[PDB]
DNA sequence: CCGACAGCGCATCAGC
DNA sequence: GCTGATGCGC
DNA sequence: GTCGG
């Protein structure tokens, strides 16, 4: 919040581009730029002073400074005045429409949250779950309450068997205190790189947590990835908590350290080690880090006993969960 | 100037 | 039904 | 929109 005002005025130019023009590249771009300039350690005077980040060019630095003078930036003032712009925007914060479907809506005069609910029709399963819960997902969630739900998941998935293993990581596991949501990163011994000597292994764990009313909808459900919503019971005469999202990831245990890696995040921070590791010939997912071989080539997924080790291969030093906030 | 921009799971569609 | 592309999400 | 080469 140091730089606020201008982090802010990306973060919208950003939702823009992505939403608005379809324009990923200039998307990432503001939020590089943005998340560059979040960890500033000092106030922004100028928008060469900005420049002299990497990410920020010629372009950002005169709306910077246009900012940093006026308090405002005309483009956004305007954009903000945009009828289809602000519709298409705001559609957009369902959880299941994106840039496509929310210019499509508008092209049907749709574009209101009153006009999604009478053609409730109109939308796919995972639509339909976003706006039912469009107030609720909009919530933050105190650690305090996820700390709750951890005691949950981790109990119940417990109770299925013994041997699964579940970590929440996203925000959470980087130590901020709220979270969009929980992630759940989850793995079992039956469940490697080498074999899958057992199946459900998923739907055993999101059945368990339906049954005990903790899961409430389904938005997507696959072998590997559970997409839905979660809610803390609440006690007599208490006033229900909010309805939540909730992402489960089952990973071959064999590959945990690249696989909680990936989830602790942030997005951001995956994405410029992700790149940084390309620079230096190698690739990283969710399962492995490989190396480049001379004609670009994946190679052979290298040892990994550690999110540390991970790190060695590309030549960065460790950085821990709390600090990987980008 | 110019190509790259991280990587992938699930739902859904088109074409077969 | 499949594969492969697209949209949307993590 | 920004970057390395
Ligand atoms: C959205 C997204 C996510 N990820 C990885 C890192 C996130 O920590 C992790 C959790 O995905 P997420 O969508 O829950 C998150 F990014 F929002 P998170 O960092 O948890 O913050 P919060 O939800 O706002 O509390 O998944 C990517 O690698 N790329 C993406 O584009
Ligand atoms: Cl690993
Ligand atoms: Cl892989
Ligand atoms: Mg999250
Ligand atoms: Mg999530
Ligand atoms: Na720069
Ligand atoms: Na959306």
């Amino acid at each position: 919040t140091l730089n606020g005002g201008i982090t802010d005025m990306l973060t919208e130019l950003a939702n823009f581009e992505k939403n608005v023009s379809q324009a990923i590249h200039k998307y990432n771009a503001y939020r590089k730029a943005a998340s560059v300039i979040a960890k500033y350690p000092h106030k922004i005077k100028s928008g060469a002073e900005a420049k002299k980040l990497p990410g920020v060019g010629t372009k950002i630095a005169e709306k910077i400074d246009e900012f940093l003078a006026t308090g405002k930036l005309r483009k956004l003032e305007k954009i903000r005045q945009d009828d289809t712009s602000s519709s298409i925007n705001f559609l957009t914060r369902v959880s299941g429409i994106g840039p496509s479907a929310a210019r499509k809506f508008v092209d049907e005069g749709i574009k209101t949250l009153e006009d999604l609910r009478k053609n409730e029709d109109k939308l796919n399963h995972h639509q339909r779950i976003g706006l039912k819960y469009f107030g609720d997902f909009e919530k933050r969630i105190p650690r305090e309450e996820m700390l709750q739900m951890q005691d949950i998941v981790l109990n119940e998935v417990k109770k299925v068997d013994s041997e699964y293993i579940a970590t929440v990581c996203g925000s959470f596991r980087r130590g901020a205190e709220s979270s969009g949501d929980m992630d759940v990163l989850l793995t079992h011994p039956s469940f490697t790189s080498e074999s899958t000597k057992q199946p459900k292994l998923l739907h055993q764990v999101v059945e368990q947590l339906q049954k005990v009313h903790f899961i409430t909808d389904t938005l997507s459900k696959g072998e590997t990835k559970f997409m839905g919503v979660c809610q803390l019971p609440s006690k007599n005469d208490e006033k229900e908590y909010p309805h939540r999202r909730i992402d489960i990831r089952l990973i071959p245990k064999d590959q945990y350290y690249c696989g909680v890696l990936y989830f602790t995040g942030s997005d951001i921070f995956n994405k410029n080690m992700r790149a940084h590791a390309l620079e230096k010939g190698f690739t990283i997912n969710e399962y492995t880090i490989r190396p480049l071989g001379v004609t670009g080539v994946a190679g052979e997924p290298l040892p990994v006993d550690s999110e540390k080790d991970i790190f060695d291969y590309i030549q960065w030093k460790y950085r821990e969960p709390k600090d990987r906030s980008e």
